[PDB]
């Protein structure tokens, strides 16, 4: 069997009226998270959120929800997000490119933003404890 589940990764940004002492123009918060009622920690073990090089620990995870990085700074950027999970098989993880972008090029000038990306991953023919995972999360057979 075939078992689809749905992932929505999103952020939001905030320009900052007055700048932080670091010089940060923005506020941003990324995420994963399940559709509403659906509760993905059942099939996720963990959220790799790989934030720009300047950042210190890069490398932001969390093992328990809610999966997402709240953080301040300059400029957006392009962050790799690995969802691992909770699978004993292969695929153990997928890596998503996620945009983290703080504007829009000033056409329009926005002062916030928000963007939500749905996601459907398809497990072909998962374990018997890694389905369970998937249908408690939610998950739909085909
Ligand atoms: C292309 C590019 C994109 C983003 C940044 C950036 O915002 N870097 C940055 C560098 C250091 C930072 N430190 C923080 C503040 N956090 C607060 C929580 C504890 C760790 C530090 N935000 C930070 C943000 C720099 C470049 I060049």
């Amino acid at each position: 069997c075939t078992v689809q589940v749905r992932l929505e990764l999103g952020h939001r940004a905030q320009l900052r009226k007055k700048p932080t002492t670091e010089g940060f123009t923005h506020d941003w918060m990324v995420f994963v998270r399940g559709p509403e009622q659906c509760d993905i920690q059942h099939f996720v073990e963990k959220v790799v959120f790989w934030l720009h090089d300047s950042f210190p620990k890069p490398r932001r995870v969390c093992k328990e929800p809610p999966y997402k990085v709240e953080e301040s700074g300059y400029a957006g950027f392009i962050m790799p997000i690995e969802v691992h999970f909770k699978n004993k098989e292969e695929p153990r993880k997928v890596c998503f490119t996620y945009d983290l972008f703080l504007n829009l090029e000033g056409n329009p000038p926005v002062n916030h933003l928000n963007h939500l990306r749905c996601e459907k991953l398809t497990f072909n023919n998962p374990t018997t404890e890694f389905r369970y995972k998937l249908l408690r999360a939610g998950g739909v057979m085909v």
